[PDB]
């Protein structure tokens, strides 16, 4: 738990290996962040406290095969990444970057496993409570204050009234706001304010900052493959876990989530070339040092899984 | 324990005299009113589950001065006044009747007395639950589907589910939208829609119900002098209540709920030409016999307010 200053350097780049570290030693990388960008400094944050919070935030991540701990390390350290690769920090106030920082920390808080749609559709106690409206979201955002209302997780102590309504009402926007229900929306807003950006504006900062929570948060084919690959088998495995139980129960079954349709290949080529690629194309815009760090590794892995899908049809092919 | 052909009649009229009845004949009213809609033959609405569910939701409501079962009674029968007054069944469908007459019943179930500002002010457990998001009026939301949730109150049990989606996506909307501070918003979709208003046009009708409901909920002014004046004075002492609790605990108080501010009379002046007529009067515009039956007690009740305030600036000079 005490950081080399190899691992310290590598913490800032998107090539980070992911899966080489436990709990305990992420645990340590992300206090060192808090550190690093001044927030502990910035804010007062009591550096006994940070260590407790981290503890209280990791015990409250379920050991699903994706949304656990470590997807929720991974969405921080990428927007790590993304604070020094962008200088982040002579765009942002230290209060946006706590914001970014904590949002990314807390957005999958709790995670059950299984969607907005199961929740929905089996009328869970989630969407009951939410009526519908974002439940998983809404809860992650809930069981992160219901966190910081605890005295000795508190972070935030320290920091008068006015600014802790700035910090939450900041965190609220960005953990709804990963939400993919509402991915279309906010790149449409985002793409709007771009045709003239304007960095005082706050409406531009807050979809921008929307933009940067949601890019973490699925920048998986960003990292190198061989970090990257077995995310997609850590999602699959959770939703074949949600059709299988849907089958079970008789609920609709997402195509995507079907065992007997969907293929790495195929479900990657899509996600990568209309979702991911799309997205980072708007942030480069105004961060040109993205494409070559961030948008060069998602052309590999579209090309890549391309290439993977015509030797998966050779191959089907050649079997019928 | 039953209805005279007299009440059945009266219960048509915006000047049913509200205050005259107990829980047990207002339930018998409530029930009237669903078999007299035609909801209870439409929906096949078994009869017993009817009585025992409005008694759920009799259970369900608290014992505030204002936000108690009666109110709730009250927003009902002006909203089933408005379906006579307006003929709305040959504008709306029986499904939307249903959400109209079912959310007006659940719209406050289980109110604590405080306001959404106190809650968040506060952080309460439902703000923090509702992550400052319209907290209370989530909150009755979920409570009014947890209790359909119960075979023995679901009115619903013997609709089709894309039936119940649709009327719980209505019911949801309704309800959330009795905020107020959303009471700007929704003016302003209203009269822009009411530009060409168009009953074939979805998103035009589930403006309109918005408004309906909204119209039914601070209605109390439309009704006799006899039976509004009490309203304001409970009202008042649930705010006065709020805004103690909110000066011995730090948090800001709202002048309109300030013991030191707040008359009836000019409060009542203010929200009857500034709230209310405004808003009836754009429902005018598309129900012309409004402004006899509802448009006309309120300037009424604007002009004895007015009235009421000289005499209570006289008698405030001498109280000092
Ligand atoms: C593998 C899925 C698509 C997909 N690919 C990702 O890399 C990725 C990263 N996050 N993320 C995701 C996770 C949870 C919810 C929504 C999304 Cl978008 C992803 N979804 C599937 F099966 F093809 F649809
Ligand atoms: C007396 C208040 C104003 C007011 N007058 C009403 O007749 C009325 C009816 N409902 N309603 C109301 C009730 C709950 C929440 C919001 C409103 Cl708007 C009302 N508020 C006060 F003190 F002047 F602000
Ligand atoms: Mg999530
Ligand atoms: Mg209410
Ligand atoms: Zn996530
Ligand atoms: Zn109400």
């Amino acid at each position: 738990y005490l950081l080399s200053p190899e691992t310290i350097e590598a913490l800032r780049k998107p090539t980070f290996d992911v899966w080489l570290w436990e709990p305990n030693e992420m645990l340590s990388c992300l206090e060192h962040m808090y550190h690093d960008l001044g927030l502990v400094r910035d804010f007062s944050i009591n550096p006994v406290t940070l260590r407790r919070w981290l503890f209280c935030v990791h015990d409250n991540y379920r050991n699903n095969p994706f949304h656990n701990f470590r997807h929720c390390f991974c969405v921080a350290q990428m927007m790590y990444s993304m604070v020094w690769l962008c200088s982040l920090q002579e765009k942002f106030s230290q209060t946006d970057i706590l914001i970014l920082m904590t949002a990314a920390i807390c957005h999958d808080l709790d995670h059950p496993g299984y969607n907005n749609t199961y929740q929905i559709n089996a009328r869970t106690e989630l969407a009951v409570r939410y009526n519908d409206i974002s439940p998983l979201e809404n809860h992650h955002c809930a069981v992160a204050f219901q966190i910081l209302a605890e005295p000795e997780c508190n972070i935030f102590s320290n920091i008068p009234p006015d600014g802790f309504k700035q910090i939450r009402q900041g965190m609220i926007t960005l953990i709804l706001a990963t939400d993919m229900a509402r991915h279309a929306e906010i790149m449409d807003s985002f793409k709007e304010k771009m045709e003239n950006f304007d960095y005082s504006n706050e409406e531009h900062m807050t979809l921008l900052k929307m933009i940067l929570i949601k890019c973490c948060d699925i920048s998986n084919e960003v990292r190198p493959m061989e970090v990257a690959e077995p995310w997609v088998d850590c999602l699959l495995e959770e939703y074949f876990m949600q059709s299988d139980r849907e089958k079970s129960e008789g609920l609709p079954v997402a195509p995507f989530m079907d065992r007997d349709k969907v293929t790495k290949a195929t479900a990657q080529i899509g996600f990568i070339k209309f979702v991911l690629i799309p997205m980072f194309e708007t942030v480069t815009k105004l961060f040109p040092m993205v494409e070559e760090i961030m948008l060069q590794p998602l052309w590999e892995s579209r090309d890549r899984y391309e290439e993977l899908k015509r030797i998966d049809d050779a191959m089907k092919e050649l079997q019928k």
